């Protein structure tokens, strides 16, 4: 998509703007919260447990 033109804001606005589980942006969990953010547009978004599993 473009994860190497963003910068932080934008990562907390696609790790806050989708609410993913992210904590502090440091660079270690950087991509892993800028590549959750895939699937997370092209096949899966939240489908969250309604009754389990």
């Amino acid at each position: 998509d473009n994860y190497a033109d963003l910068s932080d804001t934008e990562l907390t606005t696609l790790l806050r703007r989708y609410n993913i589980p992210h904590g502090p942006v440091v660079g270690s969990t950087r991509r892993l919260y800028e590549k959750k953010i895939f699937e997370y547009e092209t096949q899966r978004r939240r489908l969250s447990p309604p009754s389990s599993s």
